[PDB]
């Protein structure tokens, strides 16, 4: 099982 | 069995 | 960004 | 974006 | 038996 | 791409 | 920024 | 980017 | 399982 | 058994 | 950028 | 298994 997750919010 | 998922709803 | 993948196959 | 398998067959 | 997947959702 | 192949062959 | 990853996969 | 390769054959 | 987070708010 | 998973997101 | 291999292959 | 990842985030 593998679960890869990424967001950019930078300011 | 296998499962992929993936979504893009990045910023 | 989201990527999931799992897997069970005997090997 | 989803893919999914399943097997089962004697080998 | 043999099982081969692959996917390329990379950024 | 998914590729699948299984055999249960005497020999 | 954020980047996620965990496995859980026999090795 | 992913790549999965699973088998299990007598040798 | 590995986390990764930055921000920049810096004056 | 063998799993390769990529992925860049790199800033 | 992240990259993740596995392997289980007796040898 | 092994495991890679970077970041540049610097400034």
């Amino acid at each position: 099982k593998l679960v890869f997750f990424a967001e950019n919010v930078g300011s």
